[PDB]
Protein backbone atom coordinates (compact mmCIF):
# COMPACT_ATOMS: atom_id res chain seq x y z
CA UNK A 1 0.00 0.00 0.00
CA UNK A 2 3.06 2.57 0.53
CA UNK A 3 4.29 1.91 -2.67
CA UNK A 4 1.98 2.13 -6.02
CA UNK A 5 4.37 3.63 -8.67
CA UNK A 6 6.27 0.11 -7.18
CA UNK A 7 3.54 -1.98 -7.75
CA UNK A 8 2.24 -2.51 -3.89
CA UNK A 9 4.47 -1.75 -1.06
CA UNK A 10 1.97 -3.41 1.13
Amino acid sequence: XTRPDQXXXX
